[PDB]
């Protein structure tokens, strides 16, 4: 990190100050907690996405999430997971440290601007599960997996964005909620990493049919659509719903049996139907895991147990830690300073 020369440019109505190596900066749009620009990295020859974080140390919540995102991106080193090519600040010291810029691969499209074959579905879902196995192996949950954070290149090579990171944007007929596990949508319980597997199920179904699986007009309508497909919960699951209020509402609903998935997904590969049945289980305890799903017959042509790596241990003790703004800021600066680019 032998200090490069920085230059200034106005882009997303703020001034961006970036090393000379990054040229031809052009806005892509909004990212998680900041705006994103496309650029050409003259050092590596890669087309890159550069995210400038907005007000990264404005509050404790902002400072902690800035540290969180940096920690997450620095840890992730997997073909199917967004990772960090570079991180920089124009600041020369902790004292003047105010801005954080994050750099990753520029991707061609997301899964939204791709669909509306079974072999393509196989490859796409395989890579999502491969990436999820890695993320989950580090005790990280995505929590908000959806087509818009699944980015793909021209060769259909896929990377997962925005892992591990309001009510109004969750309201109504919105894609922001359509892929959410019911237990997290309705805050039933302390949830596990198979919330992400529910999301994969929804995504896979949509790739297969060209249609949203559970296009609910609101939380309640969406629950009804879900329960019509998978059945109303039994006593066993009801017990696990620790929210007495949520549990009480569920029991008010007329009981419905699980539907026949072969009659729902007409003409689909029987192995795809089988996998969907194992992913779209209401009881999260009983959902197929990413590692288990990779071994399912549906992915026979792609599955390789020696080419599906797990992550190094990820220390997130910081998550249960209470610190001041300047403390989170200092930790973040340390991580910026210690960054080593990938080979
Ligand atoms: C929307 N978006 C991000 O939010 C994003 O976040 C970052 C994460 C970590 C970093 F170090 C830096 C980041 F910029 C990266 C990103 C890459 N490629 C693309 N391609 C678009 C995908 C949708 O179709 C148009 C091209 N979009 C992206």
């Amino acid at each position: 990190q032998e200090r490069p020369t920085f230059y200034r440019q106005e882009l997303n109505k703020t001034i961006w100050e970036v090393p000379e190596r990054y040229q031809n900066l052009s806005p892509v749009g909004s990212g998680a907690y900041g705006s994103v620009c496309a650029a050409f990295d003259t050092k590596t020859g890669l087309r890159v996405a550069v995210k400038k974080l907005s007000k990264p140390f404005q509050s404790i919540i902002h400072a902690k999430r800035t540290y969180r995102e940096l920690r997450l991106l620095k840890h992730m080193k997997h073909e199917n997971v967004i990772g960090l090519l570079d991180v920089f600040t124009p600041a020369r010291s902790l004292e003047e440290f105010n801005d954080v810029y994050l750099v990753t691969h520029l991707m061609g499209a997301d899964l939204n601007n791709i669909v509306k074959t079974d072999d393509h579905v196989q490859f796409l879902i395989y890579q999502i599960l491969r990436g999820l196995k890695y993320i989950h192996s580090a005790d990280i949950i995505h929590r908000d997996l959806k087509p818009s954070n699944l980015a793909v290149n021209e060769d259909c090579e896929l990377k997962i964005l925005d892992f591990g990171l309001t009510d109004d944007e969750m309201t109504g007929y919105v894609a922001t909620r359509w892929y959410r596990a019911p237990e997290i949508m309705l805050n039933w319980m302390h949830y596990n990493q198979t919330v992400d597997i529910w999301s994969v199920g929804c995504i896979m179904a949509e790739l297969l049919t060209g249609r949203t699986l559970f296009p609910g007009t609101d939380h309640i309508d969406q629950l009804k659509l879900i329960l019509r497909l998978v059945g109303t919960p039994g006593a066993e699951l009801l017990k696990k719903i620790s929210s007495e209020s949520a549990r009480n509402y569920i029991q008010s609903l007329t009981q419905m049996p699980k539907m026949n998935f072969a009659n729902v997904f007409i003409g689909a590969n029987p192995l795809a139907v089988d996998l969907l049945e194992k992913m779209l289980v209401l009881d999260s305890d009983k959902r197929i895991t990413a590692a288990q799903a990779l071994a399912h017959a549906y992915f026979a042509q792609y599955h390789d147990p020696d080419d599906e790596p797990v992550a190094d241990p990820y220390d997130q003790s910081f998550e249960s830690r209470d610190l001041l703004i300047d403390e989170w800021k200092s930790l973040t600066y340390d991580e910026v300073i210690s960054f080593v680019p990938p080979p």
